[PDB]
């Protein structure tokens, strides 16, 4: 069901507080374009004013829509630390423009990354051929797809860290491209409600 969708999951990768008052997930294909325009330009803000300060636990979830961003996916499984693998994430967004885009089945992009991250090849090819990444990743895709109606991306769902509350998740949704002001705006008031409630 969508709602248990909507909680930490065991094998979610966690940014943040665990027990942080706010979640925020996010379901994004690592090759989408205005996914990386807003990983490069507003996520900045929002990791350092909600996520660092443990006003909000952030959970990134793949939604692979091609050979490169599924490959790109099952590489994230190389990083363990919270850090590094957001921080994968990240360099994979930030070099978007430098894909090949006429053969599409070119990955070295992720040879550069790897080689950055002193990742070594041995483990970087048992990671980006390990069928079982492969089938959690396009699962949990098919599981979006049939329980949260999700097409397009990024789309994120907000709300109270509360494992006990039910809520319609077509009322904490958001779809595509939003500038800092629209989530400065929902975050402070679902923070405020959060507080209150704690207290």
């Amino acid at each position: 069901t969508s709602n248990e969708l909507l909680l930490p999951l065991p094998n979610d990768k966690l940014l943040g507080d665990p027990k942080a008052p706010i979640l925020m997930i996010e379901y994004a294909s690592l090759t989408c374009y205005h996914c990386s325009l807003f990983h490069r330009n507003v996520f900045p803000k929002i990791k350092e004013k909600y996520i660092d300060t443990g006003k909000m636990l952030y959970i990134f979830r793949h939604f692979p829509l091609d050979y490169r961003g599924l490959k790109a996916a099952m590489l994230s499984h190389c990083y363990e630390k919270q850090e590094d693998y957001f921080n994968f994430n990240k360099a994979v967004f930030n070099s978007i423009d430098s894909w090949n885009y006429y053969n599409l089945s070119d990955l070295t992009l992720l040879q550069r990354i790897a080689a950055l991250s002193n990742l070594k090849q041995d483990a970087f090819n048992q990671c980006i051929n390990d069928k079982k990444i492969m089938d959690k990743i396009v699962n949990d895709k098919s599981l979006a797809i049939n329980k949260l109606g999700i097409t397009a991306t990024p789309i994120f769902f907000i709300k109270l860290n509360d494992d006990k509350s039910y809520i319609e998740h077509n009322k904490v949704k958001h779809g595509g491209y939003k500038e800092l002001k629209y989530f400065t705006n929902v975050i402070d008031k679902l923070y405020g409600k959060a507080i209150v409630k704690l207290e």
